[PDB]
């Protein structure tokens, strides 16, 4: 797999911070900087080479949009899907809940077509709409993906706060295959990992998860408090969260690790690469 580029990832969260900034302050669902998101993922997306699919849902009386970016080839009866929401709360940006996720797909995406990528597998990517809603996005997409193709699906990996400036290593528990890959690409760091459960099921794989997808995923540590053994072993601050900014108007350019941001971003690609060949 590539490196990605931490220049480039962080340039989609400056992107991603202006169009807050030019919409009311936040990127949240029925709010124009939701949309204005969308408009800029898709455009990247659609100069690389995707085949880009704006789904659209209705949900508490607003237009909502998940955007779908299949990347042409492969075997259409085995697609790996990875994913990440692209709306924030309307308190803010939302840059490292969930800007980091989305960029470190897009940058993904993006590494595909520069490297030339053939994979295997179909590769199909995902930006949720609505999350913050409670998953809505990512429930109108599995609700209405036809059980022929649910089972097409190899599997779904979500970036969900992958940048938390003071960060844990977490790595879902969920399927071995996927697990496995995302800690050895860790283990070649020398950084160790723990199985996420701070954040559980509450984030867009569980949609998949429910119906027998096969998923995993990266987290860095949300509102709850690093401890001393987890400073020890990741350093940063015991006794302080994981995101200090978590839901907050200062979940902002400044709310980021780029080390963590950079670490997963390129789990991420190794992960993208390994289970599409
Ligand atoms: C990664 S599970 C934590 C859920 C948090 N991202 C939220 O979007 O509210
Ligand atoms: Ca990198
Ligand atoms: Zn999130
Ligand atoms: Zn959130």
């Amino acid at each position: 797999a590539p490196d990605i580029p931490l220049a480039n990832v962080k340039a989609h969260l400056t992107q991603l911070s202006t169009i807050a900034a030019n919409n009311g302050g936040n990127r949240a669902h029925g709010r124009p900087g939701y949309k204005a998101s969308v408009d800029y993922v898709k455009a990247k997306l659609d100069a690389a080479g995707y085949t880009t699919t704006l789904q659209q849902f209705t949900s508490g009386g607003a237009t909502g949009y998940n955007l779908i970016a299949n990347w042409p080839g492969g075997d259409p009866n085995k697609v790996l899907m990875a994913g990440a929401h692209l709306d924030s709360v309307s308190s803010g940006a939302g840059i490292n809940d969930n800007g980091s996720g989305s960029a470190a797909v897009l940058e993904t995406a993006l590494a595909v077509s520069r490297a030339g990528y053939q994979p295997d597998k179909h590769l199909r990517f995902a930006w949720w709409g609505a999350e913050e809603l409670g998953l809505i996005g990512s429930k109108f997409y599995v609700n209405n993906l036809p059980s022929a193709d649910r089972s097409k699906l190899a599997g779904y990996l979500n970036f969900d706060m992958i940048g938390s400036p003071n960060p844990g290593y977490f790595v879902y528990d969920d399927d071995p295959v996927i697990e496995k890959t995302f800690k050895n690409y860790f283990a070649g760091l020398n950084v160790p990992t723990e199985i996420e459960t701070e954040g559980d099921g509450r984030s867009d794989h569980a949609p998949f998860k429910n119906v027998g997808v096969p998923v995993g995923g990266l987290f860095t540590g949300a509102g709850y408090t690093k401890s001393a053994a987890q400073a020890q072993k990741w350093g940063g601050t015991a006794g302080q969260a994981f995101d200090r900014c978590y839901h907050s108007s200062c979940d902002s350019l400044s709310n980021i690790n780029d080390t963590a941001l950079d670490r997963n971003s390129d789990a991420a690609a190794h992960a993208i690469w390994t289970l599409s060949s």
